[PDB]
């Protein structure tokens, strides 16, 4: 169904993330106090999961966690880190991949 | 091409680093004062140079590279870190690996 086009997508992205730090959910463990201020966790590893049980309807729910993955990302760490810089890449990226006008292919 | 149980080596332990942490250098940037501690750099990223340029005479030249990258994760990063503790078992798979009993065969 529309599945296999959400795999097509999330297949995109995580080879943008070649080291894997959108893979799995963050812990306070590698980063402190991060279940405290991020309260909406996100990642490829659960997007994946709700793929498999087709928990996604629209695109537009498969980018709005995409997008929250991104944000969390961007709101947890500075400017300066690689988890920030490579979150703003994949963000742009994805809504130019996923966008209205490149939907029509 | 006589020297490839290196490549069967060096491919072992770049799949124990599926994240990519020894992949290429460390910069200050990722590692502050990296450069100022650790004065003899060393990652997969330089061992595949090496092994493309056959600059490699022995086993024991390999595993030197090997323990230089491991006991360089070891000397920089604390004992509680990702990097440290992912180091000391990449150190002591390669140890059993490529270890005067195994080297036999
Ligand atoms: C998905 O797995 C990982 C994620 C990150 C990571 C990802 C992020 C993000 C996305 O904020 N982050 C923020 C601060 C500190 C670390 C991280 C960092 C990682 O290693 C440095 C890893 C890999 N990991 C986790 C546990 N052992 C290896
Ligand atoms: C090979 O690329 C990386 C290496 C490390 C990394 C590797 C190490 C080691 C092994 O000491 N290290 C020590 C302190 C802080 C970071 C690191 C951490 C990394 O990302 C958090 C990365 C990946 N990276 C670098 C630039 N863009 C992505």
């Amino acid at each position: 169904p529309i599945q296999q086009l959400l795999e097509h997508f999330l297949r995109q992205l995580q080879r943008k993330d070649p080291h894997g730090f959108f893979a799995f959910p963050v812990t306070d463990a590698i980063a402190p106090g991060y279940s405290m201020i991020i309260k909406h966790p996100m990642d490829f590893g659960t997007m994946k999961d709700k793929i498999v049980a087709n928990e996604y309807k629209s695109v537009t729910e498969f980018k709005a966690d995409f997008k929250l993955m991104c944000d969390n990302a961007m709101t947890y760490n500075r400017p300066d880190t690689v988890y920030y810089k490579l979150a703003k890449k994949i963000l742009h990226a994805g809504f130019k991949m996923m966008s209205k006008e490149r939907l029509l292919a």
